């Protein structure tokens, strides 16, 4: 297989990789690396980046893709604004999650949260070829 | 090809199971097994959770994905809040989809009614090892 | 590789093509194709169908996924109500995206503006097998 490479910055110290539960998971639970002690609040119709404190080395021909937590929309209503998330192999930046409540409640955001799943994919680029003159894809 | 499984509950007895349209297709449209000659009224800004009667076998290595129908999200504003929703090859569970109404009327699910498409794709678990010091997936 | 054909409708005309920006990039971004001197505005929780000029001809055995851009989803609270958006090897009509405003200013659409990016991706049909009787995919 190939091999997802993880940086951990200095806020992911202490917290668990992101790992797959089982040989049948499809996805990885991602957390959230914010300041222990500290609760972040997401009121109703709000937005905001989530962070992870890792950086990830995706291998060319790969992608990760940032999708929600179903119990997390379920519940309360959250879900990740971006879905899927696009994490490229050029990226060397943090992850962060772009969290929305779309729910009523108040929501509460605390260190070591699972706030969204990665999944790990090959990616092609197909070649691009202009050409001259049902199906899903119309509205 | 792999084969997905499919045990149907009672209350999807009668409906037409999923399949794909095409030889072309990407997808499979999944429908509302709620129960007949019942509207269940989904107002702007909420959200719930509408079964299928279906239980996925989905085989080693694959996940399903679902994904919105594209039609109600623009005629209705309504969407899967949880999107793509990731269904892995351990779960056993009532397939449901989680509709949110980002529109401004009242939406009406009724039964048969085709409310999320499925896709099935290959799944992949890479390494994960930890690494020490553009692209897409930043803000 | 596969060729994803690209025909381009008048109101294309003058735009670049979609690209990928490096061997690394996982999609690439798609542009409005709106009248030119046209501001279209989206208001707060309103959605609309923005033509991108392009017919797609993707061929049999792919897909292409119509996902957010991470930007305009963080700044503005814009993204692709119906995301990722299915777009099949059957469909021949012009590729359109559906954005809705989750933020809370008025956004102005202007032509050439990136709008959603594309990842083009191979599909497959199980065998739909009907059978008698934790995992990701529950709430």
């Amino acid at each position: 297989a190939p091999t997802l490479g993880i940086i951990r910055l200095e806020h992911a110290k202490g917290l668990d990789l992101p790992a797959y539960e089982t040989a049948g998971s499809a996805g990885m639970d991602l957390r959230a690396a914010v300041a222990e002690d500290r609760q972040i609040v997401l009121l109703p119709g709000r937005r905001t980046l989530v962070p992870t404190g890792l950086i990830l080395e995706i291998p060319q021909g790969y992608e990760v893709q940032i999708r929600p937590r179903s119990g997390l929309a379920f519940k309360n209503g959250i879900t990740c604004l971006n879905t899927p998330g696009t994490i490229d192999s050029d990226y060397r930046g943090e992850v962060k999650v772009l969290l929305i409540n779309l729910g009523d409640d108040d929501f509460r955001i605390e260190r070591g949260m699972r706030i969204a799943q990665a999944v790990f994919a090959p990616v092609i680029q197909p070649k691009i070829e202009e050409r001259a003159k049902r199906g899903a894809g119309g509205f």
